[PDB]
């Protein structure tokens, strides 16, 4: 019950969508998808 784009859900018009941790990813294979924030190393 929540507004925002689960992982890999597609964000070919939501790119700033994408829920708390998440990132629009466009993809050559694919259509643009909500990806999952990497950590930070």
């Amino acid at each position: 019950s929540e507004d925002c784009i689960p992982k890999w859900k597609g964000c070919v018009n939501r790119h700033g969508d994408c829920c708390e941790g998440l990132e629009c990813w466009k993809r050559r294979r694919s259509f643009e998808v909500c990806v999952p924030k990497t950590p930070k190393t």
